[PDB]
Formats: structure tokens, sequence, C-alpha cells
């Protein structure tokens, strides 16, 4: 009575999750008008079932969001017992504050939309701001890629016992210090004032830029330069979410990175073809395990410092 | 104290609306990000104001809806006194029932998202189904194109006194019989076998006016037009309040026998009008301005129907 | 842990449903003041149980509605696990639109009342307008009498392969075309302009007026005349909901119908005594099966083209 | 800008109310269907108005409640600025607790239906229990008949300075002691063994005034009156704010020793008053008009208590 | 999958409940700032579990309330299947009406706070006003101490067949008459006009003042005098809730009571040390049994006239 | 038409606020019961008024929150037109995320209780995290102490042009870099190994200004100050918008090398100021009065940031 569904034809990640759970993705008939008006038809009964919808990695965020919302609605009015939105990369999460302007808090709006659509539960990975859990009243499991980042570092960087973890901005301080303390190394921090300022020791050390997401990568590319200018031996970038829109791929190919590491919360395959610097940590097993635990009523906190 | 904002690039309707009310459109900064992630910013204080946001007409329905939702929200958390969504063409309106499938009622979803975004009021034109009004708990004013369509038929088709109004599908009956009764003329109805088309009612040697609420690819109204010709209509017109016109529509129209195709201003046609001469638009901005003004003043909106 | 309750002493239908499920109706103590103020007492524990309340066929709609609402409330605050209102004939369903006047949408109001009373689920039959499902946020199963109408037609009208399905109004087009296409015959349609207009072929064919409901029957009685005037051989009327208030019985006895067929969503027994033209399709088995499926988490979509 | 509508045929209270405020009752079309299915239509625009709907007094409680609910809803979706239900006698008010049964809290249900119908405000008189106010999240103004009942006792019973106020049941204690304290007189209390009636307090050679919030069949206040006679009261009165008076009430009253039976205008008595001379009504329309007017103006309503 | 938690270090009652259910109290890490800002950490998974939080008897009502609310929240966003607040003594219950002033209905506010905090169910004992059940939409089980009061009376007062049950105020009439009728004896009633008035027969009888709560006890102490003045042989006071704040203990020690009987809905141990007149009925078994029944979906109405 | 009430004994802020607006604080009866059970009563009609309730500053956070909640509720059921909570220092603001624990998001709980109590609007100062604004669905105006802190630094520290702003923790980065950028000076950052403190950035032979949003026991800013001395800062200041100052704070401050400790009026300091001379308060009442006045008038509040 567990049933996993996928957003659009970007099955990829959702298929991996389903394989790991010993399941097939449920049937969904998607008819799509040219104005992008999305039609959905759940091709099997979800009556009384524990349902999980994994949002697409299609790219177009608003299409993906509506598809998700529509699919949640269809399952709720078809008497699903529970509907969980598995959203590896939370959309509009950078729009989580007003920030001295007459701005929407779009991430709160997205949380409200998910709630009124009928979501009972959220499974996500590395919310841009932890506080976003509080934008909901339903429970949220905010999974961490940290355990998998720590393990990647230990296994792929020989100098890890002597590296420096660098935040590309002031916001990311906590995230880097927590990784630096766990590994028992230093941290450093960059701040854009168009000028960057680095505080902290990177001289003669491997520098690992750690962030929750990279988009156009103008920031990490510029931070990489600064770090080499400050005497870092080489520079790595580890992001959980690899958006990589616009010139990001061109930016990374021209950059002085030794590697750019991301998870597959966003589909990376086509980006990789055109970019040899990209390596992907598979997090499908962390997503599958959180679903399995959710379903069984078993501890998921164990997924916060364990790689299943 | 009243403020009008527009959604996205399609500032035509909203400009027309703002003119009739003697206003300028509110300032709104709209920066478009990575993967179409919508950014909006209200470039002026709306604190204590009666706000009207007029939908975009730029095709991409999900982008338009999100922008509208984000705008509504932005005005609300910035202490707008009231927020009305002006949605001439209601998105997802066809998806208004399960229809014997495990389908979403997407129009109810949209109603819910609009309400939770903070909309206090809706103004729209010819809801695909009247019952959609009941999808909200806030007031909806569902304006009619009917008066202006009636007006146009009388002022443009010489033989209108012995014309027949034809619904393209069976689910279009109520709309066409209401028009047919107003003009005191005939009505007829087409049905696709669920395949061949079936026509019920008299069209022989009279003008056939195809009336429908919206036409997308125009596949149905095009095939409908053929049948009306096969059944010996003099000439066939096409009246649609919402003229979406996607995919093959442009050419499909021209290649069909249509004397004319008539639509409203609810969606922009300027782009389609040059590549298709037989299209004509009824401007509905006066109707929308009047509804906003009357909504703001608390005067009757009902006489506009 | 399934428990079925009945509205008032109009047990009839609710008793048939209970028999088909192998159950007794649960005890309810109803004390009723003269101003019709309804008192209810649930005479057994519903704590943790899956509860279904079948609304009465008493006649007085507002009494019945309040009784239903009160009973839903009592079961919810007594810790029922789930409360489903089984409402064979949805009240105020004709009040589903504003229709160019300053009217209530009373069917939306009834849906809100059912929701705030604590209904988790609705089971109903042939909503006057499908869109009424959208008046709720809880799931609605809108059961169709169509399968049972098709089977009645095939078994009782020898000429069914050559009949015409007629809508008594413009609103009913879809409903008749769907039946006409399934049976592979014609459809026709009447429109009241005080004048009726018939479009479609009924000459020398059996005409079957099909509608979701009949009240005072002035419409079907007048449509029957029109059809005979247009050369129909005989006229039948098939309604799912037989209200039959006011002069309906006198109207039907004087009418040129060969038969008036209705379901027992409304109690028909006393109406039949005074009206030999009435035949009743028993739909208690469709109601019982939807309850059973709901309870078990089994497909109910099968009830949409199958007669259990 | 203020508008008063009445529910159903009992337009007496509402007429009195509209007069005191210098208004005419709003136009409302009320077509009554098949099985008592209620149809209401607002015959005028209420857009941007402060609306007051005064309950019906036509017996059938479920019909009255539905009509009121439908009216409230109709005004809300037609963009009324505010909707107040004026419910002099709150329906289902006795059903306000489970009371050691698997019973509904029907008064909370009613509170919820009123709120979801769109009521912004309630005005009522002598809630059976004060706590009912807490069944809402919207403001309730719970007016008191007490001042006018006190007034009547002093102006109508000669021996009032040595009278005793008697509660018909034990759950009526707080009401009677509050009256007894205002007049500086005695109080007493009747209890039915849960059978024989038990009386606690002094009534010998004094006037006994039975006070209760509502009397339906009058079975209890009639048996109460006998006991008060048995215990040697001079003469016994009956004061009820809500005089429902169903079933055997009419005659039961006359056949009982009651000097007089006093009720308010909250329910119509004109029909009962002719067949029962000993009934007298305190008109409470001034109190309800004053509460509406003060509610609309935002002036004190609290001094009316 | 039942899990019982306690408010603060006032485990006492919550420990007794847990013992009776064969359970240990779940781990809770409570860190408390000096401004009394309460921090909580649920020290074990509640994912998918039936959770019961027993509110502390600490004394400071607002601290206790917030602790309860915070704990309910933590369990809900940690995916508890159900959260029940077991609140033996409902806080702010005397603030249940406006009472001719511009007052809050604070008990309604407390019910709203409990609801938005995420409480699915309430278990309580002898609400000051039954109507408080209607301040919620979630179900409330309002347990009665009456069965245990009746049994205490029958076992400890030899003259019980000839006693009088007295309400200390006008509000308590119903409560005393119900006890007087069950025991088949008289009732009497006191009313404060600063003057008390007694109606009813207490001459040469044992008088038992029965109330739902005693605070500073100025009322029961004064009622005791009045009763002796009216010829009662001796006076008892039975309260379900023994607040006993301010001079209550000094008031009771100076009073002409034969005994003051209360339940342990409030911790009584330290009050007893300084007051030999106090006897405590243990109601932990009634609380444990309601939890057990709730959990199992079994009748709790049986707890309304049975001492488990 | 506007009314200001204060919560509990700490009537200083609220008095200052009421003065700037030319008002007297509303009458409120506050009787304190048995076990701290809070009683509040509004001593005047607030019907149809724009109500502002200013939080208490009397330490006990749970008592203050309940009183505020009860006050909000009391004004709402007494038909206040609008209720704004003025909460200079937002309670439970640190508890704004789970933070890798099975912890409550207590600030979301508080947001929810405030909303269900009936608050239409919040006015507060320097939310611990901006995202807290998103915990509500009602408008929040989150005022900034930054302008006045900048002002104070320039007008009080002679060497400010070559100073460095130091965050006591790593989670304080964004706050200090924003200040450092405004003054065009350096920033630095302290981190406790999770043990020894680590400092990143230049402080040698310059004035170190410790900036944080709130300081409770001052354990962190005290140890931070030592490190800044160890790393050769000229002298170290401490700027906190919310100066809670509990437990060892008073003496801990004096025993530390702090040139001065600067806080705002958001919490009362008068009691702490006498036993600690190095404390100085920026009065923020003008800012709060201006926000109320502008909120009531519907004028810009955004320029106050």
């Amino acid at each position: 009575n567990i049933k996993i569904f996928s957003g659009s034809s970007h099955q990829d990640l959702s298929q991996k999750i389903a394989d790991r759970l010993g399941l097939e993705l449920g049937k969904v008939v998607t008819k799509k008008f040219s104005n992008q008006e999305t039609c959905v038809e759940i091709g099997e009964s979800v009556r009384g079932e524990d349902v999980y919808i994994v949002q697409s990695g299609c790219g177009e965020i608003n299409d993906n969001l509506m598809e998700l919302l529509i699919m949640i609605n269809a399952c709720k009015i078809a008497s699903a017992s529970r509907v969980t939105a598995v959203i590896p990369c939370f959309p509009y999460a950078r729009q989580d504050k007003k920030d001295k302007s007459r701005a929407p808090i779009s991430a709160k709006l997205v949380a409200n939309m998910l709630s009124v659509a009928g979501a009972d539960h959220i499974i996500t990975m590395d919310l841009h701001a932890s506080q976003i859990q509080g934008f909901f009243d339903i429970p949220v499991d905010n999974l961490m890629a940290e355990p998998a980042v720590l393990k990647w570092i230990r296994e792929n960087i020989s100098e890890w016992r002597n590296c420096t973890i660098v935040s590309p901005d002031a916001g990311g301080a906590k995230r880097v210090t927590s990784i630096a303390d766990r590994l028992n190394v230093d941290f450093a921090l960059i701040h854009k004032e168009d000028r960057m300022v680095l505080v902290g020791d990177v001289k003669d050390r491997v520098a690992i830029l750690v962030d929750d997401m990279a988009d156009t990568c103008g920031t990490i590319c510029h931070a990489a330069d600064k770090l080499l200018s400050a005497g870092a031996t080489r520079v790595y970038a580890i992001l959980t979410h690899g958006i990589f829109s616009g010139p990001a791929i061109s930016r990374i190919n021209n950059a002085c990175f030794e590697a750019v590491v991301v998870t597959n919360t966003i589909p990376q395959e086509d980006k990789m073809k055109h970019c040899s610097k990209i390596q992907v940590i598979d997090i499908s097993m962390i997503l599958a395990e959180a679903i399995r635990r959710t379903h069984n009523g078993e501890s998921v906190s164990y997924l916060f410092s364990h790689v299943p």
C-alpha cells in the first residue's frame, strides 16, 4: 500500500528511488496543451494508499510546480490515505525573506500552495534556509546531504585532514563551520561587498567551497579565483543542488576548479556531457530510505549522519 | 486609493483598463531568473489600498498563474487593504470536474491557491462553468460577453433574423440556446461520436453562427464548420469569448470556410490578427474597467451582465 | 469496525445497504421537539470506527439535513475514526450556480456545512452537476446510475437498438449523448424557450427521456407530449432521483408515458401505490459496494460501468 | 449604507426594528419549493453594505436556520461589507454540551454553520448558556432581558419587595439568584428527582415568581407552579425570555394557577395571546434596534445589558 | 506504538499513569532559560506513534501551558500519528464566559492554542463547565470524578444514607443534585449575595460540600461555618481539583472541616505535609484507562460510572 | 479611533509611544490570581477601533505572552476594528528551526497563537531571523535598529573609520557584514569549536565592535571579548538590539573589558543601568510610534528601515 509517482518524463531520479524500494512507478497519463496547461490522470487506484510524488527535474519550475500540485490534488480527491510530496530541491527557496523590499515571501507561498493542494507530509533535501520548515504546519523532513559530502571529501581528497571549508557567502557560515568541526579542519568565508573579501586561512591548503546550491555559478567561479589568489593549492566546489542555468556550464569549464561536486536532486546527465568537471553523488538511496522509514513509522534521524 | 497592477509583458488590456479609470499602472519590477523562477517586486507602497491585479496574456499559463499568485501575495504582506484578481480568462477552467476519471479538479486547485495567496475578490469573464464561482468562498463577479456578442451579431450579419446558433459540442447547449432565445432565432448542436460528427437542428439555407466559450487549436470548431457546410448553411461564423488559438489554429482558421472569427480582448490577438485577417476583436476593457470601478465604489456590477 | 447509521425512521434504503453488508444499523436515540428541533443520541460506541451515515428519505429536506449534520457531529466528537455521509440524493444540488441573479450557491453552502460538521468523505449518486465535487475539499465519490440505466433499457425495451435518448433540457445534452453513444443509437434534445423545441430525430422510434431528477414532472410530462407529436412510437422517462412532489403523481397518471423509471435514492413505496407507471431500480447494492470498497481501500471506479 | 433583511413570514420584530432605525426592510424574494427546499433571493444590491438579517419566528427551527444560513451566504457572495445575524432566540442552544451522553454539541454545530456561512457578527438575547459565546471566533453581543424583566416585576407585582424568585430546575440557579439579588429578595429552587418535585427556599405567604430563560411545552413550569401552590405561595407568576410555547402549552398555561405569564418579543406571541389572556409581552425591539445601531456606529452596546 | 510523555519534572501523576499502562515515560530533554523561555527536545522517535502528553503539576500555569503547547508541536512536526493532551485540570477554565464585562473567554483561547499547536484529542477531568467541550472541534473526553467521589463517600462517611450534598455556589446546583439523587439523599445550596444564604435542609445531618475546584478556599471555609450554624453535625469538603494557592492551607487548618478530599489531578504531597485534613483520591487509574481505551478504540463511557 | 494598550507592569516603552502620538494608554484592569493565572479586562470600549497592544518587558516570557494573547483576544471579541501586536522583541525567536534535533519550531507556534488569538498585524524589531516573517499569513513589519546603531557608532567611537565589526558566532555573519559595508569598514567572526574560540578576520590595532541581535547571560559576548583582546583589538564595544541580560549578565559585563555595552529600549534596562554604568540605551520608541502612526494612516513604514 505504498505508491510512488513521478512528476513528468524526467523519471530518472524517481525511477532510481522506486528500484531501491522494489517498486514500479505508478501509471500517470499526462496530456499537455501548448499553453503548457497540464492535464493529469492517475492510471491506478490510490484509494487508501500511502502515496509519494517525486517532483520532476524537467527544468521549467512553474510547470513542474503545477504538475506536482495537480498530482497531489488528484491523489487526495481519489482518497489516498496520505500524500507526501518528495521535493529533492525546494522551489523558490531563495525567496524565503522580504529583505528590506516590498517582496513576496514566495517560499511561504509555495508552502501554502502545497498545503491547500492537500500535501500531508514533505520530504526534501537541504532547504536553503532551515526556517522554511516553519512555513508549513504539516511535518517536513529536511534531509541532509552533509553525511554524503563528508564521505565524498574523505574518500576523494587526500589532503582532507588539512583542508579548509569555505563559504561562498556570509549566509553559509554555519553550514561550513559544522563541516569543518566534524572533519576537524579550518573554515574560511567569502563576502561580496563588485568586490570579494576572504576571512580565514586558506594558504597552502586545499580549499573546498561548500554551498547548498549553485545557479549561474558566477559566485563560486569568482570565489575560486580569490582562494587561489590567497594561496590555496587547489579549489573544489561541493553543492547539494546543481541548478547550472545560463552560462554556468561555460563558467565552470573556464574556471580553476579541480572538480564541481553536486547531488542528483537535479538531473545532471546532459550537463555532464558538456562539462567534465562535474561529478554526481547519488542521493536516491537517502530519498528511498526516508520514504521507507516514513511509510513504516521508523526513525529517519539516522539518515542525518549515516549513508545507507 | 485604488491601484491597478498588470501581470507580465501583456500590458495592453491593463493599459486600456487604467486609461478608462484615469490611472497609471502601478510600478512593478519583474526580474526573470534561472529556470523561469518568477521574481516580482512591488515598486510602490500599496499600504491601505484597494488593489487590482490584471492577469497576463503571455501564453505560458503556469508562469502567468505563478506571477499572479506571487503578486497577490506580495500586495497582501505589504498591507494592501484589499486584493482583487482580474482574470478575464480563468486558468484551468476546463478542469472543473473528475469527468469519470481519476482526474484532478484543477480549477478548484486554482481557486484554492488564489484564496490562500490572499485574493479577497475575483473578477473574470464567462467562466467555462458557472459552478466555478462556487469553488471560492470569496466573492466572484462573473462578467458576461453575451450582451456584446449579441450586439455584434445584429450589427454585422445581415441575415441574423433567420440565423441559427450552433454549439460545437453537446456540452455547449445552454450557452447557444440562451443566445438563440435572445435573438429569437434557431439553435443547433454538433456531437462527435464517442468518428463522425452528428448535427441536430435546422441549418439549411441559413447563416450558422458557431458559438463557444473558448477555442484552442480550433480542431473542433473547424471540423464543426465543415459539417455546417455539408448540411447546407449559407455561411458560417465563429464567436468565441476566449480566443486562445494555439498550435495549428492560425492557419486552420484561414483554411476553414469561416466568414469571420470573433473573439474578445480577454487574451491578446494583435499577434494573431495580422496573420489572420478574418479575426475580429470585441474590446471588453470597458466592461472590466466598469466592474473594477463599481467594485471599488460599491455600486451595482450586476447590470453589466 | 465498520458502522452504518440511518437518518430518521426512513430506514428502508439504509436497512437494505446494511443487509447487503451483513450488518445491523447502529442504535440511535432520536428525540424530536414540536418545533422540529432534533435531538440525537448515538446508542453505541463509535470510538475508532469507520462510520457511514445514510441520510433519511423522510421528505422534509431541512429536517433531514440537520439530522444528518447533527449525527455527523455526534460521531466526530465521539472519536469516530472516519465519518462518511452517504447522501444518495444531494440536497440543494439545483442551487449550484448564481445564474445572473443575486442568488446563494446553496449547494456550496451545504458542502461547507457538511465539511464543518466533520464529514471526511462523501458518497453520493449522480450529482446534478459534476462540478459539485469541487465544492468540497474532502473526497467525493459521485456514483453513476448509468450502468443500471443501460441495463434496464437493454432488458425492458425490445426496440433499444433503435431508440432515441432525449434530454428534457439543454443542460442534459452530455448525459444523453453519453448514453446514446454507449448504446449506439440517436439522441434528441428539448429546450423550453411557454414553448418547447425539439432538435433531433424521434420519428417512429421509442423515445427515452433521460434525466438526473424529476420533481413536479411538469417538464417530462410536457416533453412526452412533444415527442409523441413528433412521431415517437412511445415515450419512457428514466430519472435517477424521483422527488415527485406536489402534483407529480397526478401529472404522471395523466401522462402519455409507457413507464417512469427511477432509482430508490428516494423512497418510492407510497408513491407507487398511487401510481402504476412507476418502476424502481434498486441501487442499494451500488451504495453497499461503494461503502465496502471505501472501507477496504478497494477500487470503486469499477462501480462506474459494472452492476454488482 | 446599513441594510436590514428579515427571515421568512415573521416580519413583525424586523418591522419594529426597521422603524426604530428609520429604515424599510430590504427586498427579499422567497420562493418555497418541493420538499420545503428553501429558495431565497436578495432583491437589491448589498455591495459594500453593513447587513443585518433578523431571524424568522415561524416555528420550524430547521427551516428558519437554513433560510438564515442561505441569506447570510447570499449577502456575502454578493459583496456585503459585513453580515450580522440577529438571532433573538439562539437555535439549538440547549444542545450545548454532551451531558454524559454520546450526544452532539448541536449549538457548536450551529455556531460553525453560521461562521462558515459568512456571519461576521452575532446579536442575540439571553443565550441559554453564556459559554455559547465561546462557540464562535467572531464577536457575539449577548443582550440581556434582565433589566426589562426587573422593570416589569416592580411595575406590576404589588408585593415584589417580599417576593421570592423560583428557578424551575436546579440548573437555573445562577439566573434566579442574580434577579433575587437585584430586587433584594429571596430565591428558591425546584428539582425533579432523577418522580416527586423538591423545593429549597422560602415561599410561604409570599409571591412566587418563576423565572426561566425559555419554556416550550410548559410541562416543567406548570408542575413547578403546583408545587409552589402546595408550599403556600400567595400567587405564582411565570417570566420567560423566550416563549416557545409548543404542544400542550396554550391550554396547560390557562389550566395552571399562573397569575400571569410574561415573555418577550423574541418569538411571536400574537397567535398565542388571543387564546391565552394571561400572557403578556415585553417588547424587546428597542433593545435589538439599539444594538444594531450601536454595532453599526461602533458605539457602546454594553450599557444595554 | 503508544508513547506517554510528561510536562516538567512534576512526573508524579504521569509516572503513575505510565506504571499502570506498563510503560516508561518517553525521554524529554528540557533546557530552561532564566526568563523561563522553555526549550524542549523529544529524546526518541515518535514517528507514526500514538502520543499522550500529560501536563505538569509544577504550579506556574503559563509555564506549564507553554511547555505543553511546545511539546505538542514538537511531536506533531516529528510525524507523531496522533497527539493527545492529557490535561487533568483544565487551565483558565474559570475564564469560560464574558459575564457582563469586556473580558476574554480565556478558556476558548486556551482551546484554540491547543488546537493550533496540533492537538488531535483532549483527555481531561471535570471541566469547570461542560460547555468547554464545545470550545474545540477535536474530540474531548471529559472524565468524571463522580464515580470515585460516590465511592469515597459510601466508604468513609457512615452517615452517608442520611447526609446532605451542598453546593458552595449557585453554579454547582446540577452537580450536587446529581450526586444527591444517585445516593438518594438531600441537597442544599449556598449563595454569596458579603453574605451567604443557604437553601435546603442540613439540620442534624452530615453536610458534604461538593465542588469541582477549590483555590484560596475562602468560599468553602465560609460555607462550612454557615452549615454548622444551620445545624449540620459535621462538614466535609470534596473537590476534584485542589489548587490550594495563597492562604488556602492556613484557611483549611483553621476551618471546621472534618476532612478535605481532593483528587491528584494536581500534586498534593507538599500541601499534605502542612495539612492533616487533606486526603487524596488517586485518579491515575481513570486517566490510564482512558488513555488505554483511546489507544485501543474501546469504550471510555464505562469510566463514567465505574472505578477501574 | 486609534487606541494603545500596554501589557503588564512595564509601561515605560508604551508611555513613550503614547506620548509621541499624543495619546493616553487605554485603561486595562489586570488582576493576578492563584498560580499566576492571568486576568485581563479592557476598561473601555474598543468597538470599531484600531488597537495597538505593546508587549510587556517584565522578564517572565510565558506570562508576558499569555497576557498579550489574552489582551489580543479580549479586544477582538469586543469588536475592535483591527488588532496589532507591537512586539519589539519577538518571544521564542531563537526557536525558529529544528536544527538537526527532534525540537519544536516554537517561533512558528507563537506566530500561530498570535494569529488564532486574532492579531491582524505585527510590529516588531530585528527578528532573530527574517524568515520568521514567513511564519505568519498576516502582515509583519520588521523594523531595523541598524540605522540608529550606525548613527551611534559614528557619533561615539572616534576610530570608527578603521574599526572592525565582529560577530560573536558564525551564524551572525550576515548581520555584521551588512553593518561593516555601510560604514565601509572590516568585519571579523568568532566560532566556538563544536572548546577553544576561533577568530577569522583582522582586528589587530583597531577597535572591535561586537554586534549581535540579542544577549542573554552574555556568556558568548564575554568570552568573545576576551579573544578580541587576545588578538590585539584596541578596545572592544558590544552592540545588541535586544538586551535580555539574565543570570550572571550584570556582573559578567562589568568584569569584562567592554568599553561600553549598547542596547535598545526593546526590553527595560533602567533596573540594569544603575548596577552597570557601561550600559547605554538607544531609545527606539520614536521608531515604534512612527510605525504605529504610519500603519494607522496607511503611510510608508518602509523608510523607517
